[PDB]
């Protein structure tokens, strides 16, 4: 049997004010980290309740920095949580995996630098002050996932290309690029698309916050956010929020060493799962068949499947929260890498759905992975609550073939909700959606950079596999605020349809559509089906659909 709770071993870093040379501890931490964009290190920076002064955390990558109280403000920095990107010449778009969650900052200058691209996290957060989402000098930048979180001051794009926010207060918002989506933000500018390209829901259809690691007094707990309806503004802005927490000796500490079989065994032994950070390979998939369970990861905890295995299989039960993971794949080609439900699972779970929450895709970039469709989401009423799934289009172990990865994310169930969607550079369809009444509020995608020709990604009598497709049969859709860029640098002369591709029906629709030619390295036709204009010149203008059909 598998005994619950125990240490958190050593790449949890527990911090409380009296800890000695906190700075330098931090500032050590980054130094390994601010360009180490493919290693195996992991950090998890924790900070117990109080107030902390004279600090500068910046974060590089797989670092996660949190704070401990029930609230946000039961644990504040006078000082920042920086993320710049310096490392890279002032250019952000390769500032990936790190996050912040459960902290009040008041920057020091007034503004706390965020300058961010993908899988990058900011929850349950209050700033004292403004949010700069810029890198300093205002260089390109790839963003971005703001939940749950109070900035009282404005925030600041600038060249952030697009962002999703959700659940939130702002004081102020600064400016939009292509696209700026926001759902249930109290102080969003209102829906103007496409100028500013402001895309504006008042609710959120549903969320459910993520759940979180905090301290009831000296014990360990994780708090469990309960779902909200038609959501909008904070969960924690007015009292106690609502929800349970688990102790800690309810979950089974995942180190170094575990195997697959153990994880399994601990989850049908009723033992929760929290997967401290790291890197771990398994050779058969992790199993959740028990309803509820919560499986958390610290400091962007790594799951790799060898031999070709799926690395998490979900079963057909209510309220399973999959939580701040990320799943490499191997160099053995994996048939799925992710899959929530069985096929044709047809039982309903509307009351308790299951949740990806911060769970991050990567297809090679750290040597060779290969996988034919990297998320299969089966599981009626399932919420997709902000995912990167990323076929590295840099790095080690990168090509057309080398690691190639024709699917993305394929939606089978019905009521599935995506707030937050990031699926880049597949060989195939990034993202296809065959389930009905299915609901996307942000899309952000860009094409293959590698197809070598034409013909490499020919789809019957289709230049190209859409970015985003809804399957002819599909009765119900609607989607918000999505963009496709393509950057055909290895043959520029290519030429993508379009963006997006769905049946003309009066129950699917989109709105705020947009496709970008990035300098002018190939060009689409279209932007969904054959409706809209080509991208033309090498200037990086925008062609749009405000509403289709
Ligand atoms: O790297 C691997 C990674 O790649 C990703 O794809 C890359 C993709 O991100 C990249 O796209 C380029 C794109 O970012 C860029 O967008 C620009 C945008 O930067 C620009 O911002 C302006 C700001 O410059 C301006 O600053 C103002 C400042 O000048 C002034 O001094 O002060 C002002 C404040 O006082 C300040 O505001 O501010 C304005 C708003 O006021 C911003 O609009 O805006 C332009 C549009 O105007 C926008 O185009 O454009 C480039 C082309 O020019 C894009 O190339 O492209 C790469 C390929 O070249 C991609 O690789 C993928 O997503 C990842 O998966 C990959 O791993
Ligand atoms: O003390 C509290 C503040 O802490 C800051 O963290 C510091 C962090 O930002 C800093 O990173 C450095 C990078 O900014 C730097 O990147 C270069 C840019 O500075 C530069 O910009 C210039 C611009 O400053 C000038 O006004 O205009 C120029 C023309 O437009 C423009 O070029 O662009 C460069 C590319 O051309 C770019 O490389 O790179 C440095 C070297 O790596 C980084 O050190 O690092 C500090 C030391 O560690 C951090 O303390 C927060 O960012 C603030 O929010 C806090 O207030």
């Amino acid at each position: 049997e598998v005994v619950g709770g125990g240490d958190l071993g050593p790449n949890v870093l527990v911090f409380d004010p009296s800890t000695p040379d906190i700075q330098g501890k931090v500032d050590e931490v980054f130094r390994k980290q601010e360009s180490n964009q493919f290693g195996t290190d992991r950090y998890a920076l924790m900070f117990k309740p109080g107030t902390y002064n004279d600090i500068n955390a910046q974060i590089g990558f797989y670092t996660s920095i949190a704070g401990l109280g029930l609230n946000p403000d039961d644990t504040t920095f006078n000082g920042d949580v920086t993320v710049d990107a310096g490392w890279f010449d002032g250019n952000a778009t390769q500032n990936f995996w790190r996050s912040a969650e459960n902290l009040a900052l008041n920057p020091v200058n007034g503004t706390n630098r965020w300058a961010v691209s993908q899988a990058a996290p900011f929850r349950r957060m209050h700033v004292k002050g403004g949010l700069n989402l810029a890198p300093d000098g205002y260089g390109w930048a790839s963003g971005g996932y703001i939940a749950d979180s109070k900035i009282d001051g404005e925030v600041g794009p600038y060249s952030q290309q697009q962002w999703y926010t959700r659940d939130s207060s702002v004081g102020g918002w600064g400016n939009g690029v292509w696209n700026m989506t926001f759902s249930g933000v109290e102080g969003a500018p209102a829906q103007s698309f496409p100028e500013p390209p402001y895309t504006t829901l008042e609710t959120t259809p549903v969320s459910r916050e993520k759940p979180f690691l905090y301290l009831d007094g000296d014990d360990y707990k994780v708090f469990v956010p309960a779902k909200r309806t038609n959501a909008r503004g904070t969960s924690w802005g007015n009292g106690t929020p609502e929800g349970e927490s688990l102790p800690l000796d309810q979950f089974y500490v995942v180190k170094p060493g575990a195997t697959a079989e153990t994880i399994n065994a601990a989850v049908d032994q009723g033992l929760h799962l929290l997967f401290t950070p790291g890197v771990y390979h398994v050779d058969q998939p992790i199993e959740i068949d028990r309803a509820n369970t919560v499986a958390l990861g610290l400091g962007l905890a790594t799951i790799i499947p060898d031999n070709g295995v799926t690395a998490l299989k979900v079963g057909d039960v209510d309220g399973v929260k999959v939580a701040g993971l990320l799943v490499d794949a191997g160099p053995v080609n994996s048939e799925t890498l992710v899959e929530v439900g069985s096929d044709g699972a047809s039982g309903d779970h509307a009351a308790n759905p299951t949740s990806l929450q911060d769970v991050f895709v990567r297809i090679g970039g750290a040597g060779p992975g290969k996988a034919t469709t990297s998320i299969v989401v089966n599981s009626n009423d399932t919420i997709i609550d902000h995912t990167w799934v990323w076929r590295a289009d840099h790095g080690e172990g990168v090509g057309w073939e080398t690691n190639r990865a024709d699917y993305g994310v394929h939606v089978k169930g019905d009521n599935v909700l995506a707030t937050g969607l990031f699926v880049e550079h597949f060989n195939k369809y990034d993202v296809q959606w065959s389930g009905e009444n299915g609901k996307t509020i942000f899309y952000q995608n860009a094409k293959a950079y590698d197809a070598p020709d034409q013909a490499a990604i020919q789809n019957g009598d289709i230049k190209g596999y859409a970015a985003y497709k809804v399957d002819d049969s599909v009765t119900t859709h609607e989607g918000w605020g999505m963009g496709s860029y393509c950057y055909f640098n290895v043959n520029p002369d290519i030429r993508q349809q379009h963006g997006f591709q769905a049946p003309v029906k009066p129950g699917v629709k989109f709105h705020d559509l947009l496709v970008v030619s990035l300098g002018g390295k190939g060009q689409y036709e279209h932007v969904i089906n054959d409706i809209g204009d080509p991208t033309s010149g090498d200037t990086t203008i925008p062609s749009q659909v405000v509403s289709f059909p």
